[PDB]
Protein backbone atom coordinates (compact mmCIF):
# COMPACT_ATOMS: atom_id res chain seq x y z
CA UNK A 1 0.00 0.00 0.00
CA UNK A 2 0.91 3.95 -0.70
CA UNK A 3 -0.38 5.48 1.94
CA UNK A 4 -1.25 9.59 1.88
CA UNK A 5 0.52 11.86 3.59
CA UNK A 6 -2.09 12.49 6.45
CA UNK A 7 -3.87 9.32 6.72
CA UNK A 8 0.10 7.78 7.52
CA UNK A 9 0.56 10.35 10.31
CA UNK A 10 -2.83 8.99 12.04
CA UNK A 11 -1.91 5.41 11.55
CA UNK A 12 1.23 6.14 13.41
CA UNK A 13 0.07 8.07 16.13
CA UNK A 14 -2.53 5.05 16.40
CA UNK A 15 0.57 3.14 16.95
CA UNK A 16 1.67 4.98 19.24
CA UNK A 17 5.08 6.15 17.93
CA UNK A 18 4.44 9.99 18.48
CA UNK A 19 7.59 11.03 20.69
CA UNK A 20 8.59 7.49 20.98
CA UNK A 21 11.97 6.51 22.92
CA UNK A 22 11.75 10.80 21.77
CA UNK A 23 11.13 10.71 18.21
CA UNK A 24 8.77 12.96 16.97
CA UNK A 25 5.67 12.02 14.68
CA UNK A 26 6.75 14.63 11.88
CA UNK A 27 10.61 12.79 11.99
CA UNK A 28 8.84 9.49 11.94
CA UNK A 29 7.07 10.94 8.77
CA UNK A 30 10.16 12.21 6.93
CA UNK A 31 11.64 8.97 7.58
CA UNK A 32 8.94 6.76 5.68
CA UNK A 33 8.98 9.89 2.99
CA UNK A 34 12.66 9.38 2.24
CA UNK A 35 12.88 5.93 2.80
CA UNK A 36 9.98 4.85 0.65
CA UNK A 37 7.51 7.18 -0.45
CA UNK A 38 5.19 5.84 2.29
CA UNK A 39 5.09 2.66 -0.02
CA UNK A 40 4.58 -0.52 2.11
CA UNK A 41 5.85 -2.84 -0.62
CA UNK A 42 9.27 -0.91 -1.62
CA UNK A 43 12.20 -3.15 -1.63
CA UNK A 44 15.72 -2.51 -2.20
CA UNK A 45 18.47 -4.96 -2.63
CA UNK A 46 21.87 -4.54 -1.53
CA UNK A 47 24.17 -6.12 -4.12
CA UNK A 48 27.47 -5.50 -2.21
CA UNK A 49 26.69 -7.40 0.91
CA UNK A 50 23.48 -9.18 -0.16
CA UNK A 51 20.97 -7.92 2.35
CA UNK A 52 17.55 -6.27 1.40
CA UNK A 53 16.00 -3.43 2.33
CA UNK A 54 11.75 -4.06 3.55
CA UNK A 55 8.74 -1.87 3.57
CA UNK A 56 7.92 1.93 4.34
CA UNK A 57 11.00 2.21 6.59
CA UNK A 58 13.40 0.31 4.52
CA UNK A 59 14.34 -1.92 7.43
CA UNK A 60 17.58 -4.27 6.39
CA UNK A 61 17.74 -8.10 6.47
CA UNK A 62 21.61 -8.57 8.04
CA UNK A 63 20.23 -7.20 11.67
CA UNK A 64 16.57 -6.91 11.92
CA UNK A 65 14.10 -9.21 9.93
CA UNK A 66 15.04 -13.12 8.62
CA UNK A 67 14.42 -13.27 4.78
CA UNK A 68 16.63 -17.06 5.44
CA UNK A 69 19.02 -15.48 2.15
CA UNK A 70 21.50 -12.95 4.16
CA UNK A 71 23.94 -14.68 5.61
CA UNK A 72 25.58 -14.85 8.62
CA UNK A 73 22.50 -12.18 9.44
CA UNK A 74 20.44 -11.72 12.84
CA UNK A 75 16.44 -10.84 12.98
CA UNK A 76 16.34 -8.33 15.94
CA UNK A 77 12.87 -7.59 15.60
CA UNK A 78 11.89 -11.56 15.62
CA UNK A 79 9.96 -10.97 12.41
CA UNK A 80 10.32 -12.80 8.56
CA UNK A 81 10.64 -9.71 6.27
CA UNK A 82 7.60 -10.81 5.09
CA UNK A 83 5.96 -8.96 7.82
CA UNK A 84 7.69 -5.56 6.21
CA UNK A 85 5.62 -6.06 3.35
CA UNK A 86 2.28 -5.84 4.48
CA UNK A 87 0.05 -3.12 4.09
CA UNK A 88 -1.13 -3.00 7.85
CA UNK A 89 1.89 -1.20 9.40
CA UNK A 90 1.91 -3.08 12.69
CA UNK A 91 4.79 -5.27 12.75
CA UNK A 92 6.74 -2.48 10.53
CA UNK A 93 6.38 0.13 13.53
CA UNK A 94 7.41 -2.88 16.32
CA UNK A 95 10.27 -3.27 14.39
CA UNK A 96 11.24 0.14 13.93
CA UNK A 97 10.25 0.68 17.75
CA UNK A 98 12.80 -2.09 18.23
CA UNK A 99 15.64 -0.61 15.94
CA UNK A 100 15.53 2.70 17.98
CA UNK A 101 16.00 1.23 21.30
CA UNK A 102 19.60 0.32 19.89
CA UNK A 103 22.32 3.25 20.85
CA UNK A 104 21.33 5.17 17.71
CA UNK A 105 17.95 5.70 18.07
CA UNK A 106 16.47 7.24 14.71
CA UNK A 107 19.58 7.77 13.62
CA UNK A 108 20.00 4.33 12.58
CA UNK A 109 18.64 5.58 9.00
CA UNK A 110 21.17 6.91 7.03
CA UNK A 111 18.94 8.86 5.37
CA UNK A 112 17.02 10.18 8.10
CA UNK A 113 20.93 12.03 8.93
CA UNK A 114 20.73 12.97 5.06
CA UNK A 115 16.93 14.73 4.40
CA UNK A 116 15.35 14.89 8.26
CA UNK A 117 18.10 15.93 10.56
CA UNK A 118 18.19 19.36 11.67
CA UNK A 119 15.87 20.09 9.25
CA UNK A 120 11.96 21.54 9.24
CA UNK A 121 9.95 18.73 9.16
CA UNK A 122 7.16 20.86 10.54
CA UNK A 123 5.62 20.02 6.82
CA UNK A 124 5.16 16.71 7.33
CA UNK A 125 2.27 16.36 9.82
CA UNK A 126 0.58 19.53 9.00
CA UNK A 127 -3.02 19.84 8.05
CA UNK A 128 -2.92 16.32 9.85
CA UNK A 129 -4.86 16.56 13.04
CA UNK A 130 -2.33 14.91 14.81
Amino acid sequence: AVFERCELARTLKRLGMDGYRGISLANWMCLAKWESGYNTRATNYNAGDRSTDYGIFQINSRYWCNDGKTPGAVNACHLSCSALLQDNIADAVACAKRVVRDPQGIRAWVAWRNRCQNRDVRQYVQGCGV
